[PDB]
């Protein structure tokens, strides 16, 4: 049933189905796995790609003899599977001296070496064929107040930012940043929350241009607001250069389900708007297999994301191809949000008795909107008792 | 003890002290008040003006005589008070035309409409001395996926904010909007849910500058966000041109406590955040006395707002003045987050050794950053324990 | 097909579909409902029964000739139908006097009228053959803490819920109570806010076996609590008297949104528990048609209420049905969960060698729950794609 | 000042002050501390006692004679401070054993494990003293909804209880048992969630007398609850058999703030209620210092802990010791509160004339509560501005 082809551009990280289990209270459950063994697994599920963050490929404190055999054991597995890498990243969290930030830590000398850890990486990337690199600052921000001046660390990374963007331009690089909004955890709370806090801030840096989000469901779901919303926004905003897939249920800790489980509904409606605006990019995997889960419970895992991507494309496909959902549509008048409000600017509205003064706004106020019968609609296409 | 004067600025709207009680599930438990009251008991509060919702000033309905008799009696009682009126607003949410939107309602003739409405109380705002106009788009959104395209209500969402944009300009008036983010309730999920998705909204305006925020307290912690945070980043994008105080616990419906009320180490933190950014606007609270209060509570809730506010100043301007504090954030290393991480641009950070290959990662990783002491000295500061 | 009969036992209130549309920010969008029309409709649409509260029968202050005139019309329409009424409970929320609560209101005077009210309404139900009454304390609790003493104000409660059983007890009325928990709105903080807190109440009531929970799915997700869980640990302490069904999509206000909408993955798991557990009471459906609604929409949400059950009521059982399901059940190990951890005691348990000094812990600890096909199995039968 | 002694029964968990900073995205920013200076260093901050894990103390796997000199050299730690210890606990999530659970785990071998490691644990905690113990199930619970059948693992988890009980009982053991509730993390839902939870099972155990709850404020704030009400009602059910004490800002991952930190009006709302019950037992710190900070800004947190229920305790006693407060709460009514609503009976209260047909609800629905008053009284005497 449902199989992954390369066209569908599904993608995982190495730190994913590489997970070993450990978290806030318990140790490891699994081994850790070789990059190796991921691409040629991950190549036999069906994924078109890999991505990385730069301690998953090389190990933190590696002498440049040691990286380079690293690197060149991963390029042959990769060129052997014909597994692309379309994203790559780098690790400012993990290490202790991140425990402040990488680009926004108080102390100056910490936030110089992480722009030079990432600029490293940015290299690395643009070699092995990734044109989206990703920034989650997972360390930038704060548990009490007086710890970070928010404005000051708001010019920090604007700095930081800049000089990665000055830094591709000057090499001529054809890679893009996308920024990945997180509310809290590791910190009390991080910095740029959420979608909105990322575009704006966007708007801010040098060269716009060069910079987007790559939103993650779960993230979105941890400060309780609606994932395709936030996606819309950034479509509209023409900024969604990358999307992270997972499952959360509710506000708590994150826990990076596979795609499809946590907010079910939330997925079909996120799916049904990912093919509907025609997004290209990766289909971009980014959970945990539970630490309850062996090797196999690991593919099975990563299996499901994809499995469950193609069913709900299927059933949102069903849901608009529907003539009975486009007369609903009608019935619910989306075609008219559609239509301009007032394309005859705002001396024409101001003129227009019937706008104002000869609106009947109880006949309006009385029509129904056939909403429920069209999301009735829906959950009869989701579920396939339609 | 802290009495208000009207050099704090201290505003409310007429809605706030005036309502009467009615919430979901149960009837008034006060009576209506009439607007020449509320300005002139709110004058003898030591409140410095009032704001307005064109329904709370005249009846939704009523013809232009009537009209014109509400709002000579209103200006009356301001005349005769000294009181002013620095914001005003327009009510799209309470008429039942307005169910499904007043901006972005699928109908385009309650778009027009609600523009309609819009700019006749711009005009009335302007000569009765408002300099910033809200907007809430409480209706704007959902309770289900397919009844709302959201790509296309922002299109109607910028269209509606560009033509209102147009006609004050066209008018030659002195007047900024500022967008009041709401992330649910009174629909599922409303549009623009937090400050940074509001923000990056302004940006694809085709007047940007006209445009900014009007952030509430309890409206960014109903998503679980940090609101003094939220805020540090409008005031770095120049864009908090209004701000909304109250108080909310936790993640539930909206409660409009009185401020002080709800996180109070966040009403501290704000407070500390607004008076040393020298934020010049009115401190506006946009709160409801319990409805197990009367006309007395109503009136002391009110009070407690402005005192609360005043305590926190003081305790947060002695937070700040203290030496043994100003040493604990040279400890925190809080002037090092104010040097450029790199003025000498990239080529420079580039060659520098001492940036990466000399870079001494574990002891950097292990200076404490001395947080928790700071935080305690915020602590006896905010209790008066110091 | 999914067709509702009277044989599924699926109730509704009064004041359901005969919801207004009237919120915190609207005033209504639609007409009042007769309940002899409700209750005709609703028969036709398949559904077993209707409940109701005293004053959505009865309207508050009317003369006992009213109250009769209601009652009879009421009852014919019943006996014409062949519909039922499982359940009844009084609003002690709606009326001004109930502002601090009915039974835990600080002013005694009250809290005896809300007990003559309440024992009023247990006279009619018992006539109407209402085997269930119950008590959603929607106004007890607070919004500050010196406002409520909470030891005290569960003595009164205690003492309310004790009179009421003695009543009952007296009369030799065949009828119990189910104490419905949400943990806010309309106040800030309910008292008994959770299924587990109205447990351990009833634990402490003079006659226990009289009173059990009737929970609701959007309440406990209102807290971010697992529904199915809760509902699990009242049918193991065997208290599940009645049950309220809806949708609500998170922690935010209170939505009651149709059955199947909101956490669509909680209302499976829930039906699979109550059909395989076996709960023979009502499938009695508290949810709301959304304001933006006609009376047309308002029985298409209503309809859709039961369909959804019925679909979820058959993927459940397919589930549960299928070979390679209950093959992965064992291969999860649920088989030795229903094993007696140490029936042979604990003086054997601590004689056995293999249960501590020679058990490994490592070829245990490597054991793979295999947690995630098995969930993914559940989500194909969910999805109908198997 | 504000100098703890150790009368006032401050005791603090050997993996609180010695947390690592080891969290999801990071590695340890600290070293790990000797369970002998952790007991002098605490000793001279002016704590009163430590409590462990069996594990924080034994390292896992220790043959006999290293468990034995463990023990040893801790005890005399001990006896030359005067330190005592109250409670202990058993680890039963760190080890990958516990993946699935200890006492509710699927594979029965587990289950049985989990038991001997839990009873050896009880025969040390009587030798050095203990005469609560703890049980904090963090791994029963599940991630999915087939994975675990909770009525089967209610019947496991008190089977485990029944077991320990009678363990105690037939060694004549003078210790009682405490559960300590958790909503979620780290398993997805943890199975008796709430305070509530916790007392509605034991009441089903064969002794109940011998347990009871240890609550923790952050775990009842992760699920949005009202900390002070779920310690009121643990009072009122006699079943407070300790607490622990922390902060939390929020519906988010488990932080472990200081206590005082997190929500500062909910702790002193707790202390008020601690200190005016007469809650006798240990005041236990479980909170982990922010990976941030060194070994300085460790003992920093700890002593700040301490320092703000001292403080609060202070203005909760001011608060209730002032006249006007007094007379505040007789005009909101809290002595009517402790009156019985009908203590003359049913039949004399259903005779009662003034209770129903003669109560004028109008009246009594204008009396105003006061309660913004006397929680601006509340307020002023928290932040010492009285
Ligand atoms: C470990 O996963 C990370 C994350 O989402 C944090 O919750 C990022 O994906 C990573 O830093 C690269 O983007
Ligand atoms: C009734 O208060 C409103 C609000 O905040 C909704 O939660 C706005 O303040 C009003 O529309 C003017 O801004
Ligand atoms: C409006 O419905 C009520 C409720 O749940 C509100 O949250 C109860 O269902 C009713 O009082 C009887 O159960
Ligand atoms: C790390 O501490 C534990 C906990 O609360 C985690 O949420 C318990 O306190 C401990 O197992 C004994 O009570
Ligand atoms: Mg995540
Ligand atoms: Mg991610
Ligand atoms: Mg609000
Ligand atoms: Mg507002
Ligand atoms: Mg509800
Ligand atoms: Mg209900
Ligand atoms: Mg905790
Ligand atoms: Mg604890």
């Amino acid at each position: 049933s449902y199989q992954p082809t390369p066209e569908d551009r599904f993608t995982f990280g190495l730190w994913t189905v590489g997970w070993q289990g450990r978290d806030p209270f318990g140790d490891a459950t699994r081994p850790a796995l070789d990059p190796v063994e991921t691409v040629q697994r991950l190549a036999e599920l069906g994924a078109h790609g890999v991505t990385f963050h730069d301690d998953d490929l090389i190990p933190f404190g590696s002498s440049d003899t040691e990286r380079e055999s690293h690197i060149k054991r991963f390029r042959q597995a990769l060129d052997a599977t014909g597994m692309t890498v379309p994203m790559a990243t780098t690790n400012l969290f993990t290490h202790p001296v991140f425990k402040d930030g990488g680009f926004t830590a108080n102390d100056r000398d910490v936030r110089r070496y992480a722009l030079r850890k990432t600029i490293r990486n940015i290299d690395l990337a643009v070699e092995l064929g990734a044109k989206t690199y990703v920034a989650w600052g997972g360390r930038e921000g704060a548990e009490s107040g007086a710890a970070k001046d928010v404005r000051v660390a708001l010019d920090r990374m604007k700095e930081a930012f800049d000089l990665l963007g000055e830094y591709v331009t000057s090499q001529g690089y054809d890679t893009r940043f996308a920024i990945e909004p997180k509310p809290n955890e590791p910190r009390g709370d991080i910095l740029l929350p959420t979608v909105g806090h990322a575009l704006a801030f966007i708007e801010r840096l040098e060269r716009p241009e060069l910079y987007g989000v790559n939103p993650e469901v779960g993230h979105e779901q941890m400060a309780g607001l609606n994932f395709p919303h936030g996606i819309a926004q950034a479509l509209w905003a023409g900024k969604l250069f990358h999307i992270d897939l997972n499952g959360q249920s509710g506000i708590k800790y994150d826990q990076d389900l596979r795609f499809g489980a946590g907010d079910l509904r939330a997925a079909f409606w996120l799916v049904d708007l990912l093919e509907s605006a025609g997004y290209e990019g990766p289909r971009h995997f980014d959970f945990k297999p539970p630490r309850t889960e062996d090797i196999d419970g690991v593919w099975a895992s990563a299996a499901g994301c994809m499995r469950n991507y193609l069913i709900l494309k299927e059933r949102a496909a069903a849901f608009r191809a529907d003539p009975e959902v486009q007369e609903a549509l009608r019935a619910s008048r989306l075609d008219e949000l559609a239509q301009p409000t007032a394309a005859d600017g705002v001396q024409e509205l101001l003129a227009d008795r019937t706008a104002f003064e000869d609106f009947d706004v109880d006949a309006a106020a009385a029509r129904g909107m056939a909403f429920e019968r069209l999301d009735q609609l829906a959950m009869d296409h989701l579920l396939g008792a339609r």
